[PDB]
This record gives structure tokens, sequence and C-alpha cells, in this order.
């Protein structure tokens, strides 16, 4: 096993926002094995950014999920090879995001090299006008199909003042050499900012996330 | 007590899928705190259905959901003036259903009238072959907007050789009177078909429904 109790990696990204082009570099660590880990990002080019820190926060380490013995881990077997990923972000307000990420190792650090493009946020919209505060838990449906792992998460993004900005994530996550295939089963996520500077230059995140099968059944 | 620990309903479907037009009737009871129900459906009109059941089994109760007592019930607390909700079904073969209800109450019997209109199904398809093999377990998440409760769920028909054939359900909830307004949660459900004649005009299906919160703390 080339995957370590504790784990650091690197995530370099780059990418457009309502042509807004921007670099973030950041430094993680945790335990993979518990699902559990922490990550360090500054934004290097483009910064401060036009748009809510929130849209960034879920593309900045699939690795750290705590799988139980029974459900095959996808993505840790596909170590050290590695895995890469692309992921659609259908906000309600008719805005997209699409992203590649290629993932690998380097010792005790895995690598995380991620593009995003998104489009067609409103000028009026909580993304522009930075009226959001964070994601809601949220539980990932994942299931194999041709050799990937096929993810679907209803994501929703809190409001200033109260209600929800809803955001469909589409993940479609494909090692680099055929590994062992799940079962239809479940990942529930928690994602908080745990440090910012005042602008979201500097920003701290932490992850918490557990496999796990259908409660009923 | 509006609605009592053990009840019954009626369920009224009409609708036309592919351009076929058939009605069906059911007979329901269960235990409506504790998320248990069973029911009865006979197809009264366009019997055999040339479609596959499964497309309809989750269209005939959201009244028979158990709710811990810290979540608000948004559907219970509509009665005894009921409420309506409007569903949308998209099969990733690019087939459609769009459901209406609408829900009241008559003693100890709800009583549901459901209109479906389905199209789009290809004719080699899962559905029009009749290769489908009952839903999985779900997760419809629920939150509050302007009164009414959003439901989303990631459903999965199983199929004939192991694969699954998936359907996103878009839901509108809107209670016929103001109530208190529950939290971001979740549902679970389980529905199976428990007997059935060979052309699917005489059925019996059970579900269990439970809310919640995220798991994680």
């Amino acid at each position: 096993s080339v995957i370590a109790k504790q784990m650091t990696y690197k995530v370099y990204m780059s990418g457009t926002v309502n042509g807004h082009y921007f670099e973030v570099e950041g430094d993680g660590k945790g335990k993979p094995y518990e699902g559990e880990q922490t990550v360090k990002l500054t934004v290097t080019k483009g910064g401060p950014l036009p748009f809510a820190w929130d849209i960034l926060s879920p593309l900045m380490s699939i690795p750290f999920t705590k799988y139980p013995e029974d459900i095959p881990d996808y993505v840790k077997q596909s170590f050290p090879e590695g895995y890469t990923w692309e992921r659609t972000m259908n906000f309600e307000d008719g805005a997209v995001c699409t992203v590649s990420n290629d993932s690998s190792i380097q010792g005790n650090c895995f690598i995380y090299n991620v593009k995003i493009s998104g489009t067609n946020f409103p000028p009026n919209g909580p993304v522009m006008q930075k009226k959001t505060q964070g994601w809601e838990p949220s539980t990932e449906r994942l299931f194999a199909r041709d050799g990937m792992l096929i993810g679907n998460d209803y994501m929703a993004l809190k409001l200033e003042g109260g209600g929800h900005y809803l955001c469909e994530f589409k993940s479609t996550y494909k090692a680099k050499k055929p590994v062992r295939m799940p079962g239809y089963h479940y990942v529930d996520r928690k994602l908080d900012v745990t440090s910012h500077n005042r602008d979201y230059t500097s920003v701290e995140q932490c992850e918490i996330a557990i496999a796990r099968h259908s409660l009923l059944g």
C-alpha cells in the first residue's frame, strides 16, 4: 500500500469563471483511512476573486474518504498510478462549471492538477454578489459503470439571510489501471472554510468524508 | 390528532405514457407515524400496460413518513386541508414524465388524485422492453423555499443483467395552508413490489420512509 495513515498533498488549480482567470495553490494533509483532511489555499493569480469562494471549495481530495472493509475503495486502489475525474456543477440559476482533475502520487504526497471553466453566473446572482455562506453537508450516490465510478450529489449553498442556492454535481472518476469496483453506495461529506484573510486570497478548509451502504434494506 | 396512527387511502391515477392512456385505482393502508405502508393497485383502464410497471410505482404516499420530533413534518401538518405536488422524472435515455398530485382526507382515509404524462421511452429501451427489476432504495434531499418543500432524489432502476437505469426526481410539495417549515433534511425510502399478476394489472407494493438530518456530527 503506497497510501500511508498520514499523508500530504499539493493542489494546483487554474481556470476562468465568467471570463476571470485565476490560479490557486494548496498544501493539504490528513488521515486517508479516517476520511479527515485539511488544506491551506493561496490565490496566486487573479485575486482577490470577484466571485464567491464557496464555488471553488469542493474542487480542492477523494483519497481521504473512509471506506469500510466490505466496500471496495476505487480511488485508493488506483495508486500509485492514480486517477482522473471530470465534474459538472449545474447551478439552479443556469450557471455551469466544468472541472477536470489529474491526480498522482510523489512519496507521501498526492498531487492534484485541477482546471475549471465556469460560465453564465448572473451578475445579479448570489455567486457574483458573494451572498453564499458555505455548503450544507451532502451525500454522493456512487455506482460502477464500464470500470468508472459515477457520482451524483445534490449540493446546496446557504444564502445570506436564510434560503438555499442549489447545485447539482455529476462526477466521473477514472482509475489509470482497472481496480475492484464497488456496488451502489454513498459518501456522506461535510466541507467547511476554517480560516481566511479578509478578501479570501488565503483560505483553509476541513473535510470529513465517510462511505456507507444504503441505510434501508 | 387529525391523522390517526392507522390510516387507509385511495389513489386515483390517470395518464398517458408514449401516447397510451390508462387509469389505475389503489387501496392502501399503513402507520403514517412509523413510515410504513402497503397498497393494492388495479389497472382499471388501458391494461395490460405496454411499459414497465416500475415507472409508476413511486407515484402511488408522503403522509406515511416517520419524522422525528425535532424535524417539522410538512405533509402531516397540511391536513386536513391537504397538499399538492408536482414531480418531473428525467431518465438518462431522455425519457421524461411529469406528474401532478392533489391530496385530501376523509375521516381515516387519504384521497390521492395523480395525473402522469410520460414520453420519449425508446422502443428498445428497458421501460418498453420491460427489463427493469425494481428501484434501489433512495434518499430525497428536502429544503424549504417560499412556504414550499423542494425535493431532489437520484433514483436508479435495476436492470436484467446487473446495471442501472438512472432517473432524476425533482419534486415541489405545496401545503394548502401555512405550516412550520422544516430545515434542510433527508428522507430515505425503500419501495418493493411484493406481489403481482403476470401482466401487472393487479399489483401490491410496500414502502418504508424515514426522515433525518445528515449522519455526520
